[PDB]
């Protein structure tokens, strides 16, 4: 059981470089529009309190150099949608996949294609934390990299990278420029809130463990939703809802362990630790696999 | 710090489905050649003692059904090279990337594009274990999925997947069909040898933790190389060679921590564990990042 990213080819063909004056980052080229963070028009001076509407009124089309690999794309228009800049270019991307823009919920996972200077560098599986940050691997100039899911030939873009927070976690927007989390695209003292662990994902991962070899953490007992959430609160775990329990239905049936059965196992794990054991490859309880991830991975979708 | 894989697009455009008899698996379509495990020609009771030369001589071109997405590829010739079958096809792959075939050594990392029925399922980063196995995520029909690196748009193919071993780990070949390790493409009693931790990689990852702002595991000691190895082998760590020490030189110089000083830290880490702490987000000592991977990330 590995953390698996989606194959990234459909997205690699959309990655371009966008330079505005002195700053370079990545953009997403879909049909004849390039999408990138609006903070690309910010200068090392504007950083503290940019007036983005004013900075954009200043700009003309020629202020943006867009390069797809080695071909320069002519910019014929520019506009802002919330925190994303939209550069109209004269050529539709002939590699544009079937795609949707979607906004995901905390606890949902996606693949990230990390890019630098418009060139794909690596791909990894990530999760939207409950505090709306991404524990990504992003260096300087990674802005404009996107997160995505694929559903049988359709790429659902859910994340565009904007900034790093002082704890080294990351903040970005959906592809309509709406931020995930209470963060702003300027130089400020903002910090991620206290994060919590994605309980339904830990349960899914325990089901994935049982599906493979590891069964040592199971017991004969059951808990209640109320009793378990009292422990969840103590350990800064997200509360578990009847909806979570239903989502875990398929895995409960496959394995013969009911959700509150598994909650009893996890509750024991939270207090007594793992007593030297591991569960899959990990001494930690993993929470970046969704119920759907576990079934897709254990079924070869 | 993520275990990140190479972008998979250049490899995606090469994956095809190969069918022989009732058996389907994946092939790698480069130029006018499809590469796949030769055990696609094995029958359900050939599995214990197949004679592949005899099995192959009885096949003609049209016994191989090659499908690239929706289009059937016409097989015009076939030959066997060690444990890989090479099917010559009608058409050169237009999506063929710049590529090379490389054989890697234990401890090296690579990306795997897991595929089923010729279609890519997922991508993940992997390491070749000292016992020549791969701790992969592979299900039935994964055979012929490949492992690779990419460097300056050139794809280095280093692994083709062949089989599952009893412990749940995986064995395969280079793209010339030579197995990694003492395994054979045949149903037997074979089992992976005792595995060990890739010591040079753990040290690389400790250097990565220091390049990020984490110094908590360092100490004021040093060690000789022989004393380090005598201790580390008691935890099933691979011996650290002078080659390994030279290879870490760049990370040592970037961080100002002598290689044998980092070895002293590791020795103490093995003795104490983590005491409820984390290094680069992990509660275990991570060994599937190489000195090269740390510099890149
Ligand atoms: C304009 C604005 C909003 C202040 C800004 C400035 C720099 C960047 N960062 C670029 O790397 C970058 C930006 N444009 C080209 N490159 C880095 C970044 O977030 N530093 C933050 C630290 C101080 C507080 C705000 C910025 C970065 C991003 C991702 C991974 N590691 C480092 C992101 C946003
Ligand atoms: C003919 C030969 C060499 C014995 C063979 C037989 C089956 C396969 N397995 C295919 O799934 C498969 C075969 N052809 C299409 N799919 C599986 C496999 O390895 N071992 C089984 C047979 C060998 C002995 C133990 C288990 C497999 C499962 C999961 C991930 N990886 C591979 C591989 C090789």
């Amino acid at each position: 059981f590995r953390k698996m990213a989606f194959p990234s080819g459909k997205v690699e063909g959309c990655m371009v470089q966008v330079t505005c004056g002195t700053t370079t980052l990545n953009g997403l080229w879909l049909d004849d529009v390039v999408y990138c963070p609006r903070h690309v028009i910010c200068t090392s001076e504007d950083m503290l309190n940019p007036n983005y509407e004013d900075l954009l009124i200043r700009k003309s089309n020629h202020n943006f150099l867009v390069q797809a690999g080695n071909v320069q794309l002519r910019v014929i228009g520019h506009s802002m949608q919330n925190c994303v800049l939209k550069l109209k270019v004269d050529t539709a991307n002939p590699k544009t996949p079937k795609y949707k823009f979607v906004r995901i919920q905390p606890g949902q996972t996606f693949s990230v294609l990390a890019c630098y200077n418009g060139s794909p560098s690596g791909v990894y599986q990530c999760a939207m934390r409950p505090n709306f940050t991404i524990k990504g691997s992003f260096l300087n100039g990674s802005c404009g990299s996107v997160g995505f899911n694929i559903d049988y030939d359709c790429v659902s873009f859910c994340y565009m990278h904007h900034m790093e927070l002082p704890t080294g976690v990351h903040a970005g927007t959906d592809l309509e420029g709406n931020f995930y989390g209470p963060f702003v695209d300027r130089q400020t003292a903002q910090a991620a809130g206290t994060d919590t662990t994605i309980t339904v994902n830990v349960l899914a991962w325990l089901y994935a463990a049982v599906i493979n070899g590891d069964r040592w953490f199971l017991n004969r007992f059951t808990t209640t939703l109320n009793d378990f959430n009292l422990v969840a609160m103590k350990y800064n775990y997200e509360p578990l809802t009847q909806d979570h329990v239903d989502i875990l239905g398929p895995l409960s049936a496959q394995t013969g362990i009911a959700v509150l059965d598994m909650c009893a196992s996890l509750k024991e794990l939270l207090q007594n630790g793992m007593n030297g054991r591991t569960i899959l490859g990990s001494a930690l309880l993993e929470d970046e696999f969704t119920p759907f991830d576990v079934v897709r991975q254990c079924s070869g979708v």
